[PDB]
């Protein structure tokens, strides 16, 4: 699936991203470990 914490987000705005919910890191291309 994805790194330690990471999972898939999206803003109000219908756009995709990624966040972390154990370091409340973001970021917009796919986490990588």
């Amino acid at each position: 699936k994805l790194p330690p914490g990471w999972e898939k987000r999206m803003f109000a705005n219908g756009t995709v991203y990624y966040f972390n919910h154990i370091t409340n890191a973001s970021q917009f291309e796919r986490p990588s470990g």
